């Protein structure tokens, strides 16, 4: 599924985000935005042959399982497929944890490159 901009916003809310560990809406709409252009279904592999999955890019080096990724672990107790689907209830709580993990959302590469210090309102600007 691609979600439009306020559409994605509000799944987020639903979903508890908004504010969670301090990051207003638009940091978490901005992040996805950047990561896979609100694309619930994108995967990316990365060089070290671990893959990025769904709308937030979750890594299979740390938080899902892929079967594929060779030392890595599965710290959301995950399968990696769980976070391409429509619904994005276990990538919400996939980022919940990540978040948490001490370095807050720079561990999204995309986030601190495109939307840290940025003006994130504006993703949720008109949205109802
Ligand atoms: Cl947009
Ligand atoms: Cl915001
Ligand atoms: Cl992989
Ligand atoms: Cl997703
Ligand atoms: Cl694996
Ligand atoms: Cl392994
Ligand atoms: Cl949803
Ligand atoms: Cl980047």
């Amino acid at each position: 599924k691609v979600f439009g901009r306020c559409e994605l916003a509000a799944a987020m809310k639903r979903h508890g985000l908004d504010n969670y560990r301090g990051y207003s809406l638009g940091n978490w709409v901005c992040a996805a935005k950047f990561e896979s252009n609100f694309n619930t279904q994108a995967t990316n592999r990365n060089t070290d042959g671990s893959t990025d999955y769904g709308i937030l890019q979750i890594n299979s080096r740390w938080w899902c399982n892929d079967g594929r990724t060779p030392g890595s672990r599965n710290l959301c107790n995950i399968p990696c497929s769980a976070l391409l689907s429509s619904d994005i209830t276990a990538s919400v709580n996939c980022a919940k944890k990540i978040v948490s993990d001490g370095n807050g959302m720079n561990a999204w590469v995309a986030w601190r490159n495109r939307c840290k210090g940025t003006d994130v309102q504006a993703w949720i600007r008109g949205c109802r």
